């Protein structure tokens, strides 16, 4: 176990292999720049100060320079040898582009492509020269639309801010059971951010789909800054049409109360063992539960909830198994949404790859949560499951608002 030139520094992924689907489910739809080195090397060391300055210059937040989509890795010949023997490292340190065969369109589904590699002629690059290369090479090698830098961009801070973690804890786990406001708020912001950039307003089913949605959660669930998202939906004409960019601008202004910040998102309740796991499709569920409590009216919530998951969710699995389900317009929505989320869950209950092994499914609510509603002896009483729900989901306005910890900097 060596730790390496990189290990104090979340800006550079550490690599032990070729298979960037291990990094993560988005990577192999990203350009790679890779330095592989000895961690015995003096060259290395001196350069791979140059390198983790370089890694540093792609954490903008919201970048319309191209050369943010890369995002920089490292592969430590003394750990990997067989990873190194395979491109042939001899002599240390050496740079090698990575990227896809083909780029990702935004309303195509990605598919897998086949890895392509670039050997830089010098690997000596200053942080400048650095910057200049990787931008050409990406965009000599890649057609990008703003929603596969949107996915390449949310990708790497997945990562810097888990490997920043694993830094930060380098100087036990239980569940967060209870419902915490933020965690529904942060479902909120990371639908508007990050799904809605990735498909755009289009076709008109689209729009009127999250119209539709964002109007609901305005009515719904007040103070949760749904309103600065309704007018920048308004703002939207055929002379200014969506982009990306102001989207997010407005989204990002329109102060939704979630913890952390625009590319690090505080889950509480949706917290999981690892980074890795739960967070954001723990988030929706909670969001969905709370509007279907929260909801005004005759409000259509369960078919306007399907229509966004149909349009707008960015989990395909998901949003496949989903439209499957048949709302009946009798039943109470609380419980429709409640039998389908635990019917995901039996589903789920098993799947090991991909689990967060310290948060088991289970049928919920459970015994000790819900005795009320769990009791008939043997079997689940939807009575007071019904008022437990209505309980637990109650969106109280002044919940979110309301002093925080500054301690919690931590
Ligand atoms: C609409 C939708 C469809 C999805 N489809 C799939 C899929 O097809 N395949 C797949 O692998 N993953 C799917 N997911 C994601 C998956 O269901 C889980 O969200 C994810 O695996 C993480 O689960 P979790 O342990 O964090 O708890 P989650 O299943 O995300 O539940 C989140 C929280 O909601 C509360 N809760 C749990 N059960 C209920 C309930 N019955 N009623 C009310 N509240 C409840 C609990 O507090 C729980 O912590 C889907 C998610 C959503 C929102």
């Amino acid at each position: 176990p060596r730790p390496g030139l990189f290990h104090l520094d979340s800006s550079v992924v550490d690599l032990s292999g070729d298979d960037f689907s291990r990094v993560h489910r988005v990577a192999p739809l990203c350009p790679w720049i890779v330095l592989f080195y000895n961690d015995g090397c003096g060259a290395c060391r001196r350069y791979a100060s140059t390198f983790s300055k370089f890694a540093g210059g792609l954490k903008v937040e919201h970048g319309k320079d191209a050369l943010q989509i890369a995002t920089a890795a490292a592969v430590n010949c003394a750990s990997e040898v067989d990873l190194c023997r395979k491109y042939d490292i001899n002599f240390v340190p050496r740079l090698f582009f990575f990227y896809p065969r083909d780029s990702c369109r935004s309303n195509e589904e990605c598919g897998t492509s086949s890895l392509e590699h670039v050997a830089f002629e010098n690997s000596h690059l200053e942080v400048d020269e650095l910057e200049s290369e990787v931008r050409r090479l990406v965009n000599k090698h890649m057609v990008v639309d703003d929603s596969l830098k949107e996915r390449c961009i949310d990708m790497h801070f997945k990562l810097y801010t888990s490997k920043e973690e694993l830094v930060k804890r380098s100087v036990r786990f239980v569940e967060t059971t209870e419902l915490y406001a933020t965690d529904i708020a942060g479902a909120f912001f990371s639908a508007m951010h990050y799904d809605v950039s990735l498909v755009g307003t289009e076709p008109r089913e689209r729009l009127t789909a999250l119209e539709d949605f964002v109007l609901l959660v305005k009515d719904s669930l007040p103070s949760i800054g749904a309103d600065g998202v309704v007018s920048a939906l308004e703002s939207i004409t055929a002379e200014r049409p969506f982009t990306v960019a102001s989207w997010q601008d407005a989204v990002v202004k329109s102060g939704i109360p979630f913890d952390g910040s625009p590319r690090n998102v505080r889950w509480r309740t949706c917290r999981g063992s690892s980074p890795q796991y739960r967070g954001f499709p723990c988030g929706m569920w909670l969001l969905l539960h709370a509007l279907t409590v929260n909801t005004p009216a005759d409000r259509n919530v369960l078919e306007v909830i399907q229509n966004y998951i149909r349009y707008f969710f960015s989990c395909k699995e998901c949003r496949d198994h989903f439209i499957q389900f048949n709302f009946s317009p009798n039943e109470d929505p609380v419980l429709q949404l409640w039998r389908a989320h635990n019917n995901v869950n039996a589903r789920l209950a098993n799947v090991k790859d991909g689990a967060d092994p310290l948060v088991p499914k289970r049928q919920f609510p459970t015994l000790e949560a819900c005795t009320e509603c769990y009791d008939g002896a043997g079997n689940f009483i939807e009575a007071h499951v019904t008022g437990f729900l209505k309980q637990r989901y109650l969106w109280d306005p002044k919940a979110v608002g309301l002093m925080e910890s500054n301690d919690d900097l931590n």
